[PDB]
């Protein structure tokens, strides 16, 4: 019948009871799943959710057991570690006609942007031309922009890297894919695998490619899980390399942008600074040069939740100004300042939220006298404003604009980052009463610019913002358990979260649960056979510009009527929230 090929690779639903005993749970790609941790995160108070959330960061540090997946510190993952050092030193040491370019869509672009600009800023600060390059899906603006859509097409991966590559005889490409499942990478890695005499690919995620995804990409021939496997079988004679421990699943299912991108940093980070740290010594890059990189990260993650009480103010601070209807300023310097930007931005298409609810500023990019005369105008008593900066910043422009800001409001902030016996000036520390600063020991440092200092604390930065932000709307009655149920569909893979979601919350079968997310969807228009049979893609563009179109669906399942009539009770309830719970009863 029609649809019975597009949705044939879609589990079935379990019968009540044997989620487990169907096999359904051990399918579950880890990066999907509920988190056991955060069962409950939508009754967690503040203080709670900081602790649930540090924890689910935490296993990304914890070791394989006695059976079960290769983690970070397996010692199979580090040799790989190793190897893909020794490549990217090759490429080093023989810099005409070499390149690195590091690749993924969403989050995954995002940090693999500011990764670029840390290995070209490094390889500057020593006098040599800058070898790395990023590629984010919908191009550069991607950075700094929501564009969940863009991630979909395998030939503008292709196309992006053709671009950048070309000229290039010995070309490195590290593709950032989380889940193992973004289109734009998987074309980039096959295009590698076609052409290794100049193409080197490395996938970088968090499933078992028994996990990958195995969806027909619209617009080519293999899956990504399929690229993934060719990959490891490549891997054997040094071609291609996969690069993926499990961090276990995200506080807030599939919300990869979490533990996903900071294990990103973390992995990469530790893996191309040792790279370089070791050309220099003239030695091989060893599982003893990562391992320090890699511990010293993980006491960022002890430091950075040793100050977990003030990271839950500032969030009842984010919640209670979000809940009445006023918004949250995240302003801070350099490379903090983007990572406002990017946390910001992110809660758009994560909690269907207005950009202007938490948005982020460097000093999008407004400078001093300019944030000063456009955005400090118009704030007001239960608005919130966040500073983010070290001790090493101009804290002349830091004083300035804290002080025009303390008259508008009260509800400030900060998040200091300090080597210790560093000390505030005392006009700014009166400012801030319970200051969330976060000093760091004294570390051995071969480079100027002290690259690993700057990891450390662009990591805790994303923790501390993640945590907040996340916590800010999981307060607001938003999240339900631990999934977010009313998400935009803007992509394939957010197209078949939402079905599983249907599939789990409703307990139905999946041809009904389809049917029902299609109708909501497609709605006023039936479902014709066309409807049934089209591509995943129509399905995205259609229900892109939908409200509550995962809800109406639960709603239509669980009390087994009509979308005329889910839509009349949804808009009968008080809340979205309120009606999905209540049918939950
Ligand atoms: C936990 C919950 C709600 O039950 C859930 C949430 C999301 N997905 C699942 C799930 C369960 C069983 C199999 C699959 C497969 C998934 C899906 N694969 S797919 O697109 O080829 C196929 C079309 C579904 C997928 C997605 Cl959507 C994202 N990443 C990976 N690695 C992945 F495999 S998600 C998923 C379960
Ligand atoms: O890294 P993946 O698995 O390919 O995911 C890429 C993007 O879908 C993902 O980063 C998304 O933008 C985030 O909002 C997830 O919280």
């Amino acid at each position: 019948m029609p649809g019975t090929k597009r949705f044939q690779h879609v589990i079935e639903t379990p019968e009540p009871g044997k989620w487990e005993l169907s096999g359904y749970e051990a399918a579950v790609p880890i990066t999907e799943k509920s988190n056991p941790l955060t069962q409950d995160l939508d009754k967690a108070d503040a203080e709670n959710i900081v602790r649930l959330l540090g924890q689910c960061d935490a296993e990304i540090f914890q070791e394989e057991g006695q059976s079960t997946y290769q983690r970070l510190y397996s010692e199979s993952i580090l040799t790989t570690m190793v190897q893909v050092a020794g490549k990217v030193q090759e490429v080093l040491k023989e810099p005409d006609g070499g390149l690195v370019v590091l690749s993924g869509g969403g989050t995954s672009g995002r940090m693999a942007f500011l990764m670029s600009v840390s290995f070209n800023q490094l390889m500057k600060g020593l006098g040599q031309k800058p070898l790395y390059t990023y590629l984010i899906a919908g191009g550069d603006r991607s950075v700094v922009a929501s564009r969940e859509g863009t991630e979909d097409s395998a030939l503008h991966g292709i196309e992006e890297l053709k671009k950048v590559a070309a000229g290039k005889k010995r070309v490195i490409v590290i593709g950032i894919s989380v889940g193992l499942s973004a289109p734009f990478v998987a074309g980039q890695m096959d295009c590698c695998m076609n052409n290794t005499a100049v193409f080197l690919p490395v996938l970088v995620g968090f499933n078992p490619v028994s996990m990958a995804r195995n969806d027909p990409i619209e617009d080519w021939s293999s899956t990504f899980r399929q690229v993934a496997e060719r990959m490891q079988k490549m891997q054997e004679k040094q071609k291609a390399f996969v690069l993926n421990p499990a961090i276990g699943p995200e506080g807030l299912s599939g919300s990869s942008r979490m533990k996903g991108g900071s294990a990103t940093k973390i992995l990469l980070e530790t893996l191309l600074l040792a790279a370089h740290k070791t050309v220099d010594q003239g030695i091989a890059a060893s599982q003893r040069c990562l391992l320090e990189i890699l511990r010293t990260f993980e006491r960022a993650h002890q430091v950075t939740y040793s100050q977990s009480p003030k990271i839950a103010t500032l969030m009842k601070s984010v919640s209670t100004s979000l809940e009445k209807k006023g918004h949250v300023y995240l302003v801070g310097w350099q490379t903090l300042g983007i990572i406002a930007i990017m946390d910001g931005v992110e809660c758009i298409h994560t909690f269907g939220a207005d950009f202007r609810d938490v948005r982020g500023f460097l000093i999008f990019t407004f400078s001093q006298e300019d944030f000063l005369t456009s955005i400090l105008p118009s704030l007001t008593e239960i608005d919130t404003v966040v500073f983010i900066f070290t001790l090493d910043d101009n804290l002349t422009e830091v004083q300035t604009i804290v002080e025009q800001v303390k008259e508008k409001t009260n509800h400030i902030q900060a998040l200091a980052h300090s080597t210790v016996g560093q000390t505030l000036p005392i006009p700014l520390k009166k400012l801030f009463p319970s200051i969330i600063s976060i000093t760091w020991p004294l570390l051995f440092f071969e480079y100027e610019g002290n690259f690993i200092q700057k990891f450390q604390r662009e990591l805790s930065t994303k923790w501390v913002l993640n945590t907040v932000s996340t916590g800010a709307h999981v307060l607001l009655g938003k999240i339900l358990q631990n999934h977010m149920l009313d998400l935009r569909i803007s992509n394939s893979k957010l197209f078949w979260r939402a079905l599983a979601m249907l599939q789990r919350f409703s307990g139905q079968s999946k041809a009904r649960c389809i049917e029902s997310l299609l109708r909501a969807i497609h709605f006023p228009q039936p479902l014709s056979d066309d409807i049934r049979a089209a591509p995943i893609s129509c399905h995205v563009q259609v229900a892109h510009e939908k409200e509550q179109v995962i809800p109406i669906a639960l709603l239509s399942l669980l009390f087994r009527c009509s979308i005329t009539e889910a839509q009349a009770h949804l808009a009968a309830a008080p809340s979205v929230c309120e009606a999905v719970r209540s049918a939950l009863a």
